[PDB]
C-alpha cells in the first residue's frame, strides 16, 4: 500500500513565507554568516512528497505477536476517563489554528456557545458514523535550519472542532496508557536529569554494556493501517467509558488510519494511508509501534538483557554486548527483522561501546564537575540548530521561542549558558520585557513562561549543580566552538565579558531580576557567590508533538 497518493494539486502556504534570515540591528552580535541560515517553505513541499512517498509491506511474525499479546495484558489495566468538553477547551492553545465553521482557538479556550456548540455537535457526529473519511489540512511547516537545504517537512491536521474531540476521546488515554504499557522505557517520562540518571544506571547495570540508536527513515510514512489499528486494539483494552469507546474506534477509522488532504485553498491534494503528523495520538501512536516492532526485533537479533528506550521514531536500545563481531551480526538481524515489520533505517545502527558516543535526538551524554570538582553527568547536543533558530528569533518575533526551550532543556550546556542566556536577557532587559510571559515548547506541549521564573525552573529541573558546571569536556568545547566558527557566532571569550555585563545589569534591577543575575550567570564571574536553594507536575508525564496540546 501506497503511503501517499497525490492528485497534483499544490500544498500552498496560508500566509508570507520567508526563507532568507531577516536581519536587524542585533542580528550582528550573535552570528555573522547569515546566508548559512534558513527557513523551510512550501516552495519546497514537491521535494518533500516525492521522499514520503513510497510502498509499505509488512511480514509479521510470531516474535510481533508476543511482544503485543505483553503490551495488551499490560494496557487491560488501564483506566482512562473521558474529558468534558470544558477541560478539553482549556487544553487548547491560544494560537491554535481556527476552525472552518466559524470560530477560533480564543473562543474555544472562552468556552462560547458557538464553539461549545459545533463540538458538541461533532462529538455526536463521531457516535453515531464510524465510517465517514474527515477531513485534513495539509501544510509545509517553517522551520528554521543551518545548511548542510532540507525540504519543508508536512504537517497533516483536522479542524479545530475535531480536535477538541481527540482531547476528550484521548487526552487520559495517550497521558496515562503509554509509561503502563511500556515502563521504564517510555522516554517522555524522563527530565533531561533523570534521562542521563536512567541512561547511566542502564549502561552500568550490564557487565560488558553494549548501546545503539535506530533511526528509521521516514518513520510516519512506513506506519501502516495495520499499525494504526494494532495502536486502536491497544488502546481498547482500557478500562473506559462505552462512549469513549465508540469516539476512539470512530476516530480510527474516519481519522487515524487515512483520509482526504486539502491544501489551504480548499483544494484536494490527495490522499493519506499512513501517519498523521499533527493528531493527538502521533507522539503516543509513534512510540507504542516503534516500541512494539523494537521490541519483536530484539527478540528475532537475541540480544541479551535488552533496554530499551524509545520516544515517538526516536529508539535507543542497551544491551549486553556478545562480542564485537557477534554484536555487529546481532545488529544487521535486528535492522532486518524492523524492516520486515516496514521499518527500515535511514542510516544503518551502529553498536558503541561508550555511552557518550551514543547519539539521539540530536542529544548525547556528557560530563562536566559540579562546585566541589564530581563528575556530573548531562545531557547535550550538537548547538548548531539552536543557535541557528536563536538569530532568527533576534530579529522576528516566533510562535515557537526555540531558545527559551533550549535553555530551559539544556540549562547544564556550556552553549545554552553562555550564549543563549547571556543573548536572549540582554535583549529582554533592553526591552523591559523579563516578566513578559513567553510560549515555549516542551515534549511537543505549549507552556507560557516567564523568563524571570528561569532559575527556579532550572533548579528543579536540572539540579543547583546546573549554575556551577565547569571542566567540561574537550571534545564538547571542541564541538561548540567549531560550530561558533562555523557559524560566525564570536567566540566563548567574548561571551563571558558580555555575560558580565548582563549579570552587572540584572542585579542592579533588584528582587526576581536580581536572582536570575545570581544563579543564571555566577559563572562568569571569578569570585563566585554561595548559591542555596531558591507546579510542574504535569512537564514530563508525555510526549503531545503535534497534538495541539497547551498548559498554563
Ligand atoms: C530515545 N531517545 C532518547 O531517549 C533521548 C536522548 C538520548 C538517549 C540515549 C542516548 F544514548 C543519547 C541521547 O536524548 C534525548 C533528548 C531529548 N530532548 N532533550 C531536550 N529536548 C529533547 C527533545 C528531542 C526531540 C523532541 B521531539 O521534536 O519530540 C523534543 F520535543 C524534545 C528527548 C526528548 C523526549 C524527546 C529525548 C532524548
Amino acid at each position: 500500500s501506497m503511503s501517499y497518493t497525490w492528485t497534483g494539486a499544490l500544498i500552498t502556504p496560508c500566509a508570507a513565507e520567508e526563507s532568507k534570515l531577516p536581519i536587524n540591528a542585533l542580528s550582528n552580535s550573535l552570528l555573522r554568516h547569515h546566508n548559512m541560515v534558513y527557513a523551510t517553505t512550501s516552495r519546497s513541499a514537491g521535494q518533500r512528497q516525492k521522499k514520503v512517498t513510497f510502498d509499505r509491506l509488512q511480514v509479521l511474525d510470531d516474535h510481533y505477536r508476543d511482544v503485543l499479546k505483553e503490551m495488551k495484558a499490560k494496557a487491560s489495566t488501564v483506566k482512562a476517563k473521558l474529558l468534558s468538553v470544558e477541560e478539553a477547551c482549556k487544553l487548547t492553545p491560544p494560537h491554535s489554528a481556527k476552525s472552518k465553521y466559524g470560530y477560533g482557538a480564543k473562543d474555544v479556550r472562552n468556552l462560547s456557545s458557538r464553539a461549545v456548540n459545533h463540538i458538541h455537535s461533532v462529538w455526536k457526529d463521531l457516535l453515531e458514523d464510524t465510517v465517514t473519511p474527515i477531513d485534513t489540512t495539509i501544510m509545509a511547516k517553517n522551520e528554521v535550519f543551518c545548511v548542510q537545504r532540507k525540504p519543508a517537512r508536512l504537517i497533516v491536521f483536522p479542524d479545530l472542532g475535531v480536535r477538541v474531540c481527540e482531547k476528550m476521546a484521548l487526552y487520559d488515554v495517550v497521558s496515562t496508557l503509554p509509561q503502563v504499557v511500556m515502563g521504564s522505557s517510555y522516554g517522555f517520562q524522563y527530565s533531561p536529569g533523570q534521562r542521563v540518571e536512567f541512561l547511566v544506571n542502564t549502561w552500568k547495570s550490564k557487565k560488558n554494556p553494549m548501546g545503539f540508536s535506530y533511526d528509521t527513515r521516514c518513520f510516519d510514512s512506513t506506519v501502516t493501517e495495520n499499525d494504526i489499528r494494532v495502536e486502536e486494539s491497544i488502546y481498547q483494552c482500557c478500562d473506559l467509558a462505552p462512549e469513549a469507546r465508540q469516539a476512539i474506534k470512530s476516530l480510527t477509522e474516519r481519522l487515524y488510519i487515512g483520509g482526504p488532504l486539502t491544501n489551504s485553498k480548499g483544494q484536494n491534494c490527495g490522499y493519506r494511508r499512513c501517519r498523521a503528523s499533527g493528531v493527538l495520538t502521533t507522539s503516543c501512536g509513534n512510540t507504542l509501534t516503534c516500541y512494539l516492532k523494537a521490541s519483536a526485533a530484539c527478540r528475532a537479533a537475541k540480544l541479551q538483557d535488552c533496554t530499551m528506550l524509545v520516544n515517538g521514531d526516536d529508539l535507543v536500545v542497551i544491551c549486553e554486548s556478545a562480542g564485537v563481531q557477534e554484536d555487529a551480526a546481532s545488529l544487521r538481524v535486528f535492522t532486518e527483522a524492523m524492516t520486515r515489520y516496514s521499518a527500515p533505517p535511514g542510516d544503518p545502527p551502529q553498536p558503541e561501546y561508550d555511552l557518550e558516543l551514543i547519539t539521539s535526538c540530536s542529544s548525547n551524554v556528557s560530563v562536566a564537575h559540579d562546585a566541589s570538582g564530581k563528575r556530573v553527568y548531562y545531557l547535550t547536543r550538537d548547538p548548531t540548530t539552536p543557535l541557528a533558530r536563536a538569530a532568527w528569533e533576534t530579529a522576528r518575533h516566533t510562535p515557537v521561542n526555540s531558545w527559551l526551550g533550549n535553555i530551559i532543556m539544556y540549562a547544564p550546556t556550556l552553549w545554552a549558558r553562555m550564549i543563549l542566556m547571556t543573548h536572549f536577557f540582554s535583549i529582554l532587559l533592553a526591552q523591559e520585557q523579563l516578566e513578559k510571559a513567553l510560549d515555549c515548547q516542551i515534549y511537543g506541549a505549549c507552556y507560557s513562561i516567564e523568563p524571570l521564573d528561569l532559575p527556579q525552573i532550572i533548579e528543579r529541573l536540572h539540579g543547583l549543580s546546573a549554575f556551577s558546571l565547569h571542566s567540561y569536556s574537550p571534545g564538547e568545547i571542541n564541538r561548540v566552538a567549531s560550530c561558533l566558527r562555523k557559524l560566525g557566532v564570536p567566540p566563548l571569550r567574548v561571551w563571558r565579558h558580555r555575560a558580565r555585563s548582563v549579570r552587572a545589569r540584572l542585579l542592579s534591577q533588584g528582587g526576581r531580576a536580581a536572582t536570575c543575575g545570581k544563579y543564571l550567570f555566577n559563572w562568569a564571574v571569578k569570585t563566585k557567590l554561595k548559591l542555596t536553594p531558591i507546579d510542574l507536575s504535569g512537564w514530563f508525564v508525555a510526549g503531545y508533538s503535534g497534538g495541539d496540546i497547551y498548559h498554563a
